[PDB]
């Protein structure tokens, strides 16, 4: 029964293993962190992703939300702004389904849902700067009111940025 | 054993009772709204108040924060940038003891800890720019891991921005 937080700035980690880079001799720590925590609680997804970003341009956050929709998890992307190599681009170029905001500040959430079953939510954006040098908070919670209620949230958003 | 979520951006209501304007007539709906939940989960208060925040210039917010202090309420605020008639500036001058970051971005948090015991964070920043423009969530949480480990975080980063 899940509920954790996981604070920032995050310690300097090694992440190639979990983030299956291709083919450990690098000089990082191999331990936990606070990213690679973030990067499992995402990659723990067996079916479902929602993600509400404000900003996301983290090269190893934008490889596990790839790894999963290559896993078949079906992945679906709220941002604010449209980013037209960013994250967002390569994501999108890869099939999954990206909508979004005016670039004007207004959708500033920072979460992620799993599996319709996990909340990921905090004050982090997900950006490598922010990552590295920001007091930020993350919560992980397992809890089946605030799923309901943030992926009702989720749903309103999206349905209201489809294009067609 | 409270466990809510607050989304905005809030209705417009009015607060003038909520907040003992001096001395209702207006044209606002008098009705709850979720800038009206937050303000009443501040004022609850009756000891003590952590303010964590990113930004603060909300006159809503900086009115209630006030009040506490009046009321004996230990008031003690961390934001990102020193502000230098601002909320912070008011705050500053009533006695409220406000210690501060860089104004860089790196102190990103938006969180409050009301008497020990009730957790309120969100991707709000407490702007009315962003409480009534924005999509954001904000949590109001009583539940003691999360508010240890939030008090925790607090009284790491008030020592380290400690002036003397
Ligand atoms: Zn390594
Ligand atoms: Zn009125």
């Amino acid at each position: 029964p899940r509920r954790e937080v996981l604070f920032f700035p995050s310690q300097v980690t090694c992440t190639e293993a979990l983030l299956q880079a291709p083919g450990c001799p690098c000089s990082l720590p191999h331990s936990e962190s606070s990213l690679s925590r973030l990067l499992r609680a995402l990659l723990a997804a067996r079916s479902s992703l929602e993600l509400c970003l404000f900003a996301f341009s983290s090269p190893q956050l934008g490889r596990a939300v790839q790894l999963l929709h290559q896993r078949g998890v079906r992945v679906r992307v709220i941002t604010d702004c449209d980013y037209m190599g960013s994250q967002i681009g390569l994501l999108r170029k890869a099939g999954i389904q990206v909508r979004h905001d005016q670039d004007l500040g207004y959708m500033h959430h920072k979460f992620a849902i799993v599996d319709k079953k996990v909340l990921i939510t905090g004050s982090l954006n997900w950006t490598t700067q922010a990552i590295q040098n920001n007091r930020e908070n993350v919560l992980i919670m397992e809890d089946t009111e605030y799923v309901r209620l943030f992926l009702e949230e989720f749903e309103r958003i999206w349905e209201e940025f489809d294009p067609t």
